[PDB]
């Protein structure tokens, strides 16, 4: 997407070279913004071919507030499983924060309910929040959370959404980041009889890993092709009620796959 | 400055109109992004006089991990005097989350000597956060975070420091939240020997209220001048001890301050 390959070249016109956690080394900026208009297209990344499968079993995962990798092999998607222990356990991650966040008094916080209660009830507070980054519980993750917290916002009819994504692996992550915020974008809007807005993206470290630098000078290559187009089959009875196949993806035309090996 | 005036015509231009839970009313936009270069000059806001006592008493506040404003009142600040209970607490808001965020098992995160350890110990990480958006607390908080959310990042020596401000008073809130981080960012630099970077400004529902639109008019008719330079005057033993007698600004020469009434 043009969005996309603009950062892929900010990063490389900018960044500066990092070592990091994994040992792999990266070219790196700190900060940066970028805007996909929901309406234009469901933006999922053209100028490779991307899986778009274990993008929508990781967001519907993350939505019944599940953190081990049983479901994902289940469904033949691997993406987590450098980081899960034994028993496939990946600690209090995304789905367990976002469903079920513990607080000092013995409480859990269902924030994808709170949102959706929030967008129905009272669209124009400015305290539409959902926060992964959980202080208390970090030292029990497998990784700390990259996308990190992120806002809903309502006008003229429309959901958006801004994400602030303190880490970013602009090669592996970023395609996968972005179409799983803009599915579930779609998915709120249709749970609050709300049109599509923006999906905003804001970066902290984002980088390119070393190891990336042929892959993304091909991909830089090649000229976007059109947008696909993101069809929803059902209204279910709740956010969380939603399948596999309720989705479809119209007129996704990418360019070649290009494969990376992912920093552990 | 530049930057901040750009962001203020662009409210009025393109902000829509919301119902805000103050009832006021306010023009709103969502999403947006500013960088402030730290060797260029300290970002104080020249298009009216800033309260500068207010500004740095306020963060020294919020380094004690005090949230009642008896310390504000004594340095004569009544910022935080609208939204205090009758024995002037606040409930468990920034400087609480700051220093002693509380884990669902009964012990504490001092976010802060963290941060100071991490960039000391492991600069390179890109996990150096504050969070003040404790779901679990928000119920408590006589008003949610807004400034919610801040990250470090270091590279080529240099210290750089992002906000997620998930909602802006761009009139009055604004010109007190760069000024801090941007404070903020020079004491930890000077207690970890670094130099300073860049302060990122992002944007979440970012508004002008109803009733500061003649306030407005006036500031944006007027030219920013050059920004001033922030001297310390002291090192401190730890990032705890600053004072207010430590800090100069050098070389401010505002427009005169313009006043406005908060939104309760
Ligand atoms: C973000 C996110 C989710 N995740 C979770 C996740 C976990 C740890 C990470 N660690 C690092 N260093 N980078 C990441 O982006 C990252 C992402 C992903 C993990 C891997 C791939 C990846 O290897 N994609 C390959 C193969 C895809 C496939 O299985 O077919 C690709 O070519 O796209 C994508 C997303
Ligand atoms: C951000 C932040 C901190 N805070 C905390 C705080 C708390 C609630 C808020 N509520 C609303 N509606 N807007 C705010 O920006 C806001 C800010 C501030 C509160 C007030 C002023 C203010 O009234 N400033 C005036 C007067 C300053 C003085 O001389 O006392 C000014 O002219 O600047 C500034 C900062
Ligand atoms: C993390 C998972 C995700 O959803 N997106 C990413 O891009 N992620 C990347 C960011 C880093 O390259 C790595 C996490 O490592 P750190 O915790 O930042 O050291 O995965
Ligand atoms: C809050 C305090 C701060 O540091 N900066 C601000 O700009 N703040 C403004 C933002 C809103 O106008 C108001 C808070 O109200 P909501 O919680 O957003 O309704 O204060
Ligand atoms: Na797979």
């Amino acid at each position: 997407m043009k969005q996309y390959l603009e950062l892929m070249q900010k990063v490389l016109d900018e960044g500066t070279q990092k070592n990091d956690r994994t040992g792999t080394g990266t070219l790196s900026i700190f900060g940066h913004q970028m805007r996909f208009n929901l309406q234009d297209g469901f933006p999922l990344v053209t100028t490779k071919r991307c899986h778009l499968r274990s993008i929508i079993h990781e967001l519907l995962w993350f939505l019944q507030g599940d953190t081990n990798i049983a479901y994902l092999h289940e469904n033949n998607v691997t993406i987590w499983d450098e980081w899960a222990d034994e028993n496939g356990d990946l600690g209090p991650v995304y789905g367990k924060q976002w469903r079920a966040w513990p607080t000092p008094d013995g409480r859990h916080i269902d924030q994808i309910t709170t949102v959706l209660n929030q967008l129905k009830n009272d669209p124009d507070s400015r305290r539409i929040i959902v926060s992964a980054w959980n202080v208390g519980e970090l030292d029990k993750m497998a990784l700390a959370p990259c996308h990190a917290f992120f806002q809903f916002y309502v006008a003229d009819g429309k959901l958006s959404c801004q994400l602030y994504q303190r880490s970013c692996d602009v090669f592996l992550g970023l395609p996968f980041n972005i179409a799983s915020y803009a599915l579930l974008v779609h998915m709120m809007a249709q749970q609050c009889d709300l049109e599509v807005g923006d999906f905003v993206w804001t970066g902290g470290d984002t980088h390119l890993y070393s190891n990336h630098m042929d892959q993304t000078h091909l991909q830089l290559s090649r000229e976007p092709r059109p947008l696909p187009k993101l069809i929803i089959k059902r209204k279910p009875e709740s956010i969380f009620d939603y399948r596999f196949e309720d989705f479809e993806i119209e007129g996704y035309d990418p360019h070649p796959g290009i494969k990376a090996p992912v920093a552990i």
